[PDB]
């Protein structure tokens, strides 16, 4: 579809069997979701941004599937505001900017 | 132009006469912008990030031209770790994201 920017760009995503609200978020170098229990290993990992960083668990190879399309990559999970996916799963869903 | 998101989506921003290097960050409300001396009144104003809040100068209708498209909107200016180009003027240039 074609997402205009007037609202935040908000979709429904699948991850671990949960449906959950994402930002389609190009600002954002790797997908970080709000704090969840997956399973698997994982590696510690810090991100910042505005007001500086948070400590995230980085998970590998973790299925998501966002509005409809199904992509698998790394997903960040830790005490993020907002559930985000970011450049490295957009990539494969095909996601662009447009103007 | 299409922009794919295998690189970080900068593009070069001429604002206050100079040409600056900008993110296209679709998950950023506003436009935030590293320090810099900006022409014109402007108002003490906060915004949070994934890291916490920050303190930021806010300037009313600047001017801001994006790969040649033409904005007129609040631009803030702080600590931000990156020039980010916000919805708040990617919806002026008529910037969508499509998948
Ligand atoms: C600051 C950017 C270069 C990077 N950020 C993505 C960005 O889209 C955040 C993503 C974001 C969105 C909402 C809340 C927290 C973080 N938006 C943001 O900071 O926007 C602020 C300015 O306009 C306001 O609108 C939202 C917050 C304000 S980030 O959240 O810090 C981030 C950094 C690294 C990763 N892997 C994932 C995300």
């Amino acid at each position: 579809p074609q997402i205009t920017l007037w609202k935040r760009p908000l979709v429904t995503i699948k991850i671990g069997g949960q449906l959950k609200e994402a930002l389609l978020d190009t600002g954002a170098d790797d997908t970080v979701l709000e704090e969840m229990n997956l399973p698997g290993r994982w590696k510690p990992k810090m991100i910042g941004g505005i007001g500086g960083f948070i400590k995230v668990r980085q998970y590998d190879q973790i299925l998501i599937e966002i509005c409809g399309h199904k992509a698998i990559g790394t997903v960040l999970v830790g005490p993020t505001p907002v559930n985000i996916i970011g450049r490295n799963l957009l990539t494969q869903i095909g996601c662009t900017l447009n103007f």
